[PDB]
């Protein structure tokens, strides 16, 4: 498991695999980081979106959610604190992405949803 002490650390060694690759805007960057997606998205944030959720392993590389793999996952991504909200939200959102064809979208559209259904506070790499 994770201490929340490592996971808001691993929220910037998970973007430091994944921001090198876009051209990004911190600004966007930041509001991300807080779970404000009440913005619109360039292809890049989609896109790097996308490759947070690759390295996560609950995304396959069409984009498409895997609820019983992220469920899976989760004491590898989340503290103890955050296990309830973050299966919440899973359940909420796992079909999301059967909503859209193009893979940066289906991520980022599923990640959107979880800042939305987040029951508390919800923070993206």
């Amino acid at each position: 498991h994770m201490t929340m002490e490592q996971f808001l650390t691993s929220l910037d060694m998970i973007r430091s695999g994944c921001a090198p690759k876009f051209k990004l805007k911190t600004e966007d960057l930041d509001r991300l980081r807080v779970g404000d997606f009440n913005f619109p998205p360039s292809q890049d944030l989609m896109c790097y979106t996308k490759c947070v959720a690759l390295m996560a392993g609950t995304v396959n590389k069409k984009g498409e959610f895997n609820a019983p793999k992220a469920l899976a996952q989760l004491p590898h991504l989340v503290p103890p604190e955050m296990m309830e909200m973050s299966r919440k939200s899973v359940e909420a959102c796992r079909d999301t992405h059967k909503q859209f064809k193009e893979s940066c979208e289906r991520v980022y559209q599923t990640a959107k949803c979880f800042s939305e259904n987040a029951d508390g506070q919800f923070m993206w790499p």
